[PDB]
């Protein structure tokens, strides 16, 4: 292959001083300053850059390594977790339109507009599975599927990469976090994590294994102990099934530090052992911490590691940059010498319908009282609520480089939405917390959080006045983006104590009550159901997210939304997800029994159950209809039912179909999702829904690890959510 | 050996039908009528009882076997968890003694009163590691400590079983429940149990083995799925590791109604499999579901299990009643129908200054702000709370043949104690919950909890009154028995919400405030923690427990308890326990920072620490002194600290020893408890403490399972608590 001898001719002419530069993945700031940085990338001791992200920045880093003996090219990365400069909705706002085609247009785009300012790579999708909504990092996932989250991994590896890895139009996918960063027991960020083998394959490995099956061409290891083993010094995860068992054949990134950190897990006494640990398990690149630069040639020159070791590496990183394109053109991504000068931050260069139109597929109705949804453009309306005028909150985590002044607030988006047909009235109402402490984390590095210095008492006198004089309120209320975010572990699940204290207040005018809800992770959520007339969760919709949260509330978009992660009623009673085992002694609600698996001091079940959202229509399934009782193995087999529109206004819904296998080796969860279909239908319009299952649907991780599917009953469910289901019997032969 | 022989001879002679009999054990209830029961004692079809506890009944029943063809003796079983009769502390409470002795006397007075009324066995010790506070089996166990544990098991089964298992005052221990049944994911009974083998085998499965190599007679199989695989069914448990790997020779119990439960846990589709899976996986004995005696002879006929799964299950059976005496003299625990005549119940036949000495032990004092405690005997004391004057709940979940109306109630112990010399003024102040639906679960089965049909306020009124004119408010709070029970999950941690409501008023008053707890499970206190005087946990102390309490409140005993178990801050916190990994970023107490492992909306770490209690009087230890700073593989290490009585009253405390090895092939736990030394000291005495370490306390588990001392070094603290200790460290060569 013309690849492997360019790499092997270039490889012959490297010292292992040039070869460990390659390792060597780093950004400007405090811990390397800007001169010696360049200083750096002209020594050859930089293989690659994170956090520069404008053409000119970028440009001035290449333009460097032309100084260099080799002239190897850096490739620059960043986090591109929703958009790049147009912000969509965070990746569990965007998993919730069931809809592989908008998820792959908020990447394609993504890519686009990080490939236009001359970055290679995006340390994404993050694809970790989260069944327990403490964790800061939910916002980043799809939520606790297995197959959804697979299914969104390969697509929006797939969108990132394109066609060719040497497009000006796209970028490199490192898939993160590898593996099972989302089970930190406790939802503490960072935290151990301890699984059954059964489990790890079965349901947190696939989507990981589906990113690379997708030909992500990197991988990013978590930060995580796997069953007492940091990932960052797991032979058995680098080496022996990512390499091996999937034949991964890309980059291995380590996280930030994550190399140094061996010492804090206890696997390393000092840097040199650290060092030898991870480029021996399988880490070829070395993000921040520069251990790998200090210590690989004291660990070479004492035969403590193997040059096979740092020839591996660096291969992987110089076959990143030649799929990229960097040895054809290192300016690819980077334009022409004299093209003009541009602003980066231009309107012209945003896709704001496209983010509008992405924004408005993730919105979930989780409920409409008497039809006050959709709103009419007339009278008074009241925006309530520390989230409504928020430019930071609405872009949400991770935001890479979206503008806030660029961003529709939920208030812009009303008043572009009404013109002149109705007057808002705006009043904050409360701080995002009334905890001084919780204000000042979330303010510690920048002001993220307006802090209102009214009295809580103040601020609520405002609210119900502008409240007395409107016809309905929208309360736009929820979390900050600081509280959904990388160590942001939250031990209380509702929204803020500040908050409920507004909504309770704006309950005694009597008014229509519309709750918009900003927020990463699940909320708690039992009081608004109950009081508040009508709830639509806007996750955190990103740049135009107020234009489509109006768009929604107008009637303009009839909601579609179904949630990816279940909604407990309480923090007491996490983890709460959907495909869980019966145990021996499930609830039976049919004949309650104080000896079931169950909560003697509150409701059980979630509040919101996977799949759940509502329409401003109604849909009805016709029975559920199999191809036949028997499957041979090898065939096919059809699940046939009838979708209706049985309402008066025009709409979507996503069709779930579900498995369970009653009998088998291992206690099999009550259901596990393996088809959807989201459609749109006019009123009294039906389409007929095929779902194909075959073997492939029907095979788990038994406890030897076979893959298999066993002889025997399946039950298939077919609903609009995970909880209201019809079921059908086949056999397997 | 004469009884394999003997056993060997009675099988010769015994067809089928009698071989299967004898693995039928069944309770008098409504599944199986007393008439009906002793009808198939008569026809040789029942091998043992549970639930008949009394001699006279327990007399009838052996009465019946005289009846049947071979004549093979009953044994008899219950669940004398913490006492028959004469009930001490809950075996939560009993750990908080870190005293072998008051454990051992407790189980051998239990064992003699059990034995007295004629019973062979106790389901016991429950031996369960419990890291999850919401689990209402929390209160049967020792806590969440590995060391702790697995002594106190070990301590349990020698106290029951004595020198000798056909002695008439020894009960053969069957110990449970095996296994991880305590680690129910959401910490709801009989839920999924999910782990790695080295947590498995490092942390859980150590307290099983305890019992076994203690010489434990039999094990009760746990109802919950071990890594996807119910214990019931689970071959690699009951035979793999408990007979091949541990060399257990004795019985295996299955749990009530577990071999009928594979079918709901989707391991069986009908009885006939399920009753295959549990008899080949290695359970002897079916509990009360009787699918043994109704499917074993159909699985032989047809081949679908062997003679020798039928022979092997027997065996074990034939074998216990063996080693019990029963064979010998099947009336061995039952006397003679001439003996003198006896109240089961008499006074006489209790042990209530053991039960009041042991309950003194375990009470934990948590808070006692400026020496409020110990209270004189003087001037006019409130004493106000739901838990004040109860007898059900002051015995505890799992009371075995405990008379309520036999109990010390808190407010008794209080009046014993002061006669003439105080006024004690009483006022209920609040219903045990304010939420009639949880009154009526706790009031489900039999009249467990009072209803006082006042009004909160009514009730409020009347304690702030009573409270008005005292010196001192003893406020009893916190759990009835029924919240900390089998299947008795809680979503919230806090003392109820009626009572926090009476708390928060009492509080207003402005009266010094003494909270005596009363709970099964650790509780969320940072309320209490901030706003009561002095706070003692009390756990449920049993038949004396209102005297022991008393006993610590007037200072006649100096609380020595510590906790055996961390007290989360709430259950948002859940799970925190003292040996949990470092992670990569440990929160620094020193430097602060928001990228490490913790939650930003509340305090970090347990409320109250493992090993935390305070005392009346203060403790000093002197700096650690190692015997050397290397050890050689064999070789044995002391660790001396000199503990000083440094305040003015006599008292105990508890010097805990910790190990930790930061460098090692698994990420091991900050601290691992390797021993303590309870100390009782006189004002101004000092004693000299000398711990010994080998290489068996060095060993740990690694990713393989293989078990070795690593060479390196090892930290040792010593300390009165996991949270305050000095440490020293050597090397491993
Ligand atoms: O920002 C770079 C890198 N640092 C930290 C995070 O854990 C990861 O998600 C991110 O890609
Ligand atoms: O009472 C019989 C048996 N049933 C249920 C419990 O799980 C166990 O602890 C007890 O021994
Ligand atoms: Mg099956
Ligand atoms: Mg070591």
């Amino acid at each position: 292959t013309d690849k492997e001898r360019f790499i092997a001719s270039l490889m012959a002419r490297m010292s292992n001083a040039e070869k460990i530069g390659q390792l060597r993945l780093v950004s400007v700031g405090a811990d390397h300053p800007k001169e010696a940085l360049m200083a750096d990338i002209r020594a050859g001791k930089v293989g690659a850059i994170f956090n520069t992200v404008t053409r000119p920045d970028i440009r001035a880093m290449q333009d460097q390594v032309r100084h260099s003996r080799l002239k190897i090219p850096l490739f620059h990365a960043y986090d591109v977790a929703h958009g790049h400069r147009t912000i969509f909705p965070i990746s569990l706002g965007l998993a919730a339109s069931w809809d592989p085609e908008v998820v792959a247009r908020s990447a394609r785009i993504s890519a686009l507009e990080a490939s236009a300012d001359g970055l290679d790579m995006s340390f994404s999708p993050m694809v970790d599975i989260t069944r327990d909504a403490r964790w800061g990092r939910v916002s980043e996932g799809f939520g606790e599927d297995t197959y959804l989250t697979s299914l969104l991994s390969g697509v929006m590896v797939r969108a990132y990469q394109g066609s060719n890895l040497a497009a000006p139009d796209s970028i490199m996918a490192a898939v993160k976090h590898f593996a099972l960063y989302g089970a930190a027991e406790g939802g503490r960020d960072y935290n151990t994590v301890d699984m059954s083998l059964p489990r790890m394959f079965q349901d947190y490995l696939p989507p990981y294994k589906a990113a690379v099956d997708a030909g992500a061409g990197a991988v990013m290891v978590s930060l995580n102990t796997i069953n007492g083993v940091p990932a960052t010094a797991n032979r058995w995860l680098l080496t022996d099934l990512l390499r091996q068992q999937w034949g991964f054949k890309g980059l291995t990134i380590s996280d930030h530090g994550a190399v140094k950190e061996l010492i804090k897990h206890g696997l390393a006494g000092n840097e040199r052992d650290a060092t030898r640990l991870a480029i021996q398990a399988g880490v070829d690149m070395n993000m921040n911490d520069d251990l790998y630069s200090t210590w690989l040639p004291k660990l070479l020159a004492a035969g403590e590691i193997d040059q096979a070791d740092i020839d591996r590496a660096c291969r992987d990183v110089l076959a990143a940059k030649y799929d990229l394109g960097l040895f054809a053109d290192p300016y690819r991504r980077l334009g022409k010498p004299d093209d003009p000068p541009f602003d980066t931050n231009a309107e012209s260069r945003l896709h704001r319908q496209a983010a509008r139109e992405v924004a408005r597929e993730g919105l979930v109705l989780l409920k409409n009282r008497d039809g006050l949804l959709p709103l009419k453009k007339q009278g008074r309306i009241a925006v309530i609520g520390p989230l409504a005028k928020s430019q930071r909150d609405v872009i949400g985590s991770w935001s890479a480089a979206g503008v806030p002044r660029q961003a529709v607030t939920v208030y812009q988006g009303l008043a572009n939405a009404v013109g002149e047909r109705a007057t808002l009235l705006y009043a904050k109402g409360a701080n995002v917390s009334g905890d001084q402490a919780i204000l000042d984390y979330l303010n510690s590095y920048n002001p993220e959080v307006e802090v209102d210095p009214r009295s809580a008492e103040a601020m609520l006198e405002e609210a119900l006045r502008t409240a007395r004089d409107a016809d309905l309120v929208v309360a736009v209320v929820g979390e900050s983006q600081g509280m959904a975010h990388e160590a942001s572990s939250r031990t209380d699940l509702r929204i803020p104590a500040s908050q409920r204290r507004l909504l309770k207040a704006l309950k005694a005018t009597g008014k229509p009550l519309v709750l918009v809800l900003m927020n990463g992770r699940p909320l708690s959520l039992g009081w608004e159901q109950e009081n508040a007339d009508a709830i639509l969760e806007t996750w955190f919709s990103g740049t135009e997210g107020g234009n489509a949260i109006a768009d929604v509330l107008f009637g303009e978009h009839n909601p579609s939304g179904k949630l990816t992660m279940s909604f407990p009623r309480s923090v007491g009673q996490v983890p709460v997800y959907y495909n869980h085992l019966n145990t021996g002694r499930p609830m039976d609600h049919d004949n309650p029994g104080k000896y079931t698996s169950r909560y003697f001091d509150e409701a059980n079940g979630p509040l919101y159950p996977f799949g759940y959202g509502l329409s401003y229509t109604e849909f009805s399934l016709s029975p559920l209809r199999l191809s036949s009782e028997r499957l041979a193995r090898g065939a096919t087999l059809e699940a046939r039912v009838t979708l209706s529109n049985s309402g008066k206004r025009a709409g979507a819904t996503v069709v779930q179909l579900y498995l369970q296998d009653p009998v088998a080796s291992l206690s099999r969860p009550v259901k596990e999702l393996r088809g959807f279909r989201k459609v749109m239908l006019e009123p009294g319009e039906s389409r007929e829904i095929v779902f194909r299952l075959g073997e492939a649907d029907l095979k788990f991780y038994d406890s030897q690890l076979r893959h298999t599917a066993e002889p025997g009953e399946f039950k298939v469910f077919v609903g609009l959510d995970s909880a209201q289901t019809e079921s059908r019997s086949f056999t397997l032969l």
